[PDB]
């Protein structure tokens, strides 16, 4: 397992949430090594507490994720709606409790967040300054 993601996990299961939801490129090259620029594109790294990490990321920008990181990696083409294909791809969206950061999600991706899963969100900024 990823070090970094292990210290997530054990943070959720410290404040009894389920999901952690990163958005910030910076935070996720932090987690992962792998460096985006999504320009107008969805990408998101969803750790959850228990399951395997998922990341979501451009159909453009698969390849390049799967040299550097060994769990799941999906990706979306423009003629897809992301929101659907988020909920397509992961394994659950039933979080009662999400973390996510706040500091960098715009209301645009977070209100596409909450046409997904229906959990409390809560901010990770303060976990991410921490690090
Ligand atoms: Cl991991």
């Amino acid at each position: 397992s990823n070090a970094k993601l292990d210290q997530i996990r054990l943070y959720l299961d410290q404040k009894g949430a389920e999901l952690a939801i990163f958005s910030d490129p910076v935070t996720i090259n932090y987690l992962t090594g792998f460096f985006c620029d999504p320009h107008e594109r969805q990408l998101f790294l969803f750790v959850y507490h228990d399951l395997a990490p998922v990341l979501f990321v451009p159909a453009l920008e698969v390849a390049r994720a799967s040299q550097a990181i060994s769990f799941p990696v999906f990706g979306y083409v423009d003629s897809e709606n992301p929101w659907e294909k988020i909920k397509a791809v992961l394994p659950n969206t039933a979080a009662k409790t999400i973390y996510a950061e706040f500091d960098h999600l715009n209301v645009n991706k977070f209100h596409g967040l909450q046409t997904i899963f229906s959990g409390q969100f809560n901010n990770l900024t303060p976990y991410v300054q921490g690090m």
